[PDB]
């Protein structure tokens, strides 16, 4: 079930953006959202994929444990933050593509289309090249299903190893105090135009005390500037709720 | 193992009697500021929490990962612990009671079962089975702590992989992109002037693709004294360019 609560729009329009955030308490059971109808439209994943990307990289042994080194070749890539050694924390942390377009072409198509379909994740649609549906292709998620997703993994119910899914959530730590632990990831299709913006993301989940929140936030981006309101808006309605600090 | 004396300078300004072991890549490239000292056995105080919490997993004693601790309602030593607590929250507030429960349902043949598994210092747990690593006779040294975390770290201990990875995550102190910290306190209490306690900091550093094994420990017996614990060891791993 979820609610509607307009009054978290005044985030939104104080930044003068079109976006939506969704919160659920406990279980996806509970959650409430800005704006119903876009919290279940479906958006290109951008980098948020490599959740899944990892965990399927594990499952189907690319990737070969924890531990593993992706090695920079010498080649130069897009971001020189990506030019060097990385682990596969570093790599989902730095949103290093390079390194998860060589993971998702070893998976393959039929594999990714298996595991994408046993994940329930959006639309499912992987077509165009297989290193690059979730970067300009046809993959389309809503921040309803990637809640629900997320919750999945946090229980350590998606169809893999437990094992895998707690590597991946390791990995995707990133915020932590005695009481207090942050999992996200963020994510960013390009700035678009204002007539054809792009998307941007953060999602992920609190464990603030012995509670647990789920949260996903996307917004159309038409500014390089305004990216970094994908972690500001969602703050400030988290904080509004109690959730931050005290 | 090498010595490296000149990082007794980072302990002289506090004047602390104290150990440093800091080891790149695995336990065999390691080095300290004292060999004696690398090598001598203490009270483990709250960094057995560690060794605690997984032994707690693997007997079932702890159901999982979710599990929480309610608080019962009753007085506790520190107000921080008077609360319900995830597990990671009972580790990283160093909850006593909590692991005192645990340690009594895990009971004192499995848990000695387990430190020998373990390798887990002089592995003596006498004394009552909820204060033996507070008050009791269990012993570890730096070196031995190292290798114990080394082994948690690489999932090479005997218990399951799952486990061992929900007491790691439950370890995270520090978090950045491309750097990671796993840690853990420890503080037996002042003792005396003549017998002082003990101190601790013990865990693991992730920085890009090289990861760095610590374990740190000193006298103290003086309260006001233990921040100590961290920040002498923070500052020898600065001025090796870990940070």
């Amino acid at each position: 079930s979820i609610t509607e609560n307009t009054s978290w729009n005044k985030e939104f329009s104080a930044e003068a953006v079109n976006g939506v955030f969704v919160l659920c308490k406990s279980s996806s059971k509970s959650c409430a959202t800005n704006d119903l109808a876009r919290a279940s439209k479906e958006y290109l994943p951008a980098s948020t994929f490599k959740i899944p990307n990892a965990i399927i990289g594990l499952e189907t042994g690319v990737i070969k444990n924890e531990h593993q080194v992706f090695k920079w070749d010498g080649k130069p890539r897009a971001m020189k933050q990506w030019e060097r050694d990385l682990t596969l924390r570093g790599a989902i942390q730095v949103s290093a593509v390079p390194v998860f377009q060589q993971i998702a072409r070893e998976v393959g198509e039929v594999r990714m289309q298996k595991y994408l379909k046993k994940f329930s994740y959006g639309n499912q649609n992987i077509s165009g090249g297989i290193d690059k549906f979730w970067l300009e292709g046809q993959l389309r998620i809503s921040a309803v299903n990637q809640v629900e997703f997320l919750e999945s993994l946090y229980l350590n119910k998606l169809s893999a190893s437990k094992e895998n899914q707690l590597i991946v959530k390791e990995a995707l730590v990133t915020e932590a105090a005695p009481e207090y632990l942050v999992h996200s990831k963020t994510g960013f299709s390009g700035v678009g135009t204002e007539s054809n913006p792009g998307v941007a993301w953060w999602v992920g989940w609190v464990e603030k005390e012995t509670e647990v929140y789920f949260f996903a936030f996307n917004m159309d981006i038409d500014n390089e500037s305004k990216l970094p309101l994908r972690k500001s808006i969602p703050t400030k309605i988290m904080e509004s709720e109690g959730i931050i600090g005290g």
